[PDB]
């Protein structure tokens, strides 16, 4: 089997990707963000707090005759920006694109953190990081992707992200038409559950390619690209006025700059992000300090390669027995 979805910004930034996602029977809808740095589905449902709920589509499992509590499973989940969310557990029949998992685990939030209610366009998240890092208790549960796996036609799953545009997400096969050149496999390590690669470089622009291993995860619930603060220091020091803002929380640089590009090295091979993509807009409404797209990982603990890096690539999430990443130009 395969399945094929298209993915949609949720903004004019590309501050995150929608996806929807077919939950229970009759399908009930929902708008999801594939996070392939996390491993619960989670959704705004029936059960969620109502104050905690604004404009969301929920799901309803009482609606669905396919739905099962799943008895005693709770979940919690902290992500790295500060948000959570909590609740119980249903198996359901999930759909993306067509590829159809009975029995996938669907984590129905009974609270959610500010950040998400303040959010109406993201009705929950689909994890597509390895099931080790799944939160479900006392029972881990799989991801879509593990559940779906021996049924695909190819153990695989594609991320091909748009810049201000809708892009695709496929599972079970490589759509050989959606990108240029050739894909350079890399090894991963799952030591800490997420899809973890080394990078063999970087350039800032036109300048010279430095050969430095970069260790980081390839996660598409990130919307930057974080990075060792020497080179996220090189990289701004190329643009006018730039500068580190303690109050606002990161580099920011002035609106009326033009960008330099940025690469970063896969194997041999060099994936280009254009200086367009690396603008965030104002840092407030009507401000002309606009908010940078690379921004250091010294306080996370991980590099972080997040749409920003992804969506400049026909990205291939390869999940044989050993997992490779692989990255084309598109």
């Amino acid at each position: 089997s395969t399945g094929s979805a298209t993915t949609t910004p949720i903004d004019s930034l590309d501050d995150a990707y929608i996806t929807p996602v077919q939950i229970g029977t009759p399908a009930q809808t929902l708008n999801l963000d594939f996070d392939t740095g996390s491993s619960d589905l989670w959704v705004f449902s029936s059960e969620t707090t109502a104050s905690e709920v604004d404009g969301q589509t929920i799901y309803t499992p009482s609606k669905s005759t396919t739905a099962k509590l799943l008895s005693g499973a709770t979940w919690s989940i902290s992500y790295g920006d500060g948000s959570s969310s909590s609740g119980d557990v249903y198996t359901d029949t999930v759909s993306v694109g067509g590829l159809t998992v009975t029995g996938q685990a669907v984590e129905s939030a009974k609270k959610v953190s500010s950040s998400f209610t303040e959010d109406s366009t993201i009705d929950g998240l689909l994890g597509l990081a390895f099931s080790t890092l799944n939160t479900v208790s006392p029972t881990q549960q799989k991801t879509f992707f593990d559940n779906a796996k021996a049924s695909l036609d190819s153990p695989v799953f594609t991320a091909d992200l748009g810049y201000h545009a809708p892009g695709t997400y496929n599972f079970g096969f490589i759509d050989t038409t959606a990108y240029t050149g050739s894909i350079t496999y890399t090894a991963v390590s799952t030591k800490q559950g997420f899809w973890e690669w080394t990078s063999t470089g970087y350039a800032v622009g036109s300048g010279t390619f430095k050969s430095t291993s970069i260790d980081g995860i390839a996660d598409t619930g990130t919307t930057l690209l974080y990075l060792p603060a020497t080179v996220v220091s090189a990289y701004w020091a190329q643009v006018s006025g730039a500068k580190s803002s303690s109050s606002v929380g990161g580099y920011v640089f002035p609106c009326s700059a033009t960008l330099p590009s940025f690469t970063f090295g896969v194997g041999s091979a060099r994936i280009v992000i254009p200086g367009d993509y690396i603008d965030f807009g104002p840092i407030s409404t009507g401000s002309s300090s606009c908010f940078g797209g690379i921004q250091s990982s010294a306080g996370i603990g991980i590099n972080i390669f997040g749409d920003v890096a992804l969506k400049a690539a026909f990205v291939v999430f390869n999940g044989a027995t050993t997992p490779t990443l692989g990255f084309a130009s598109k």
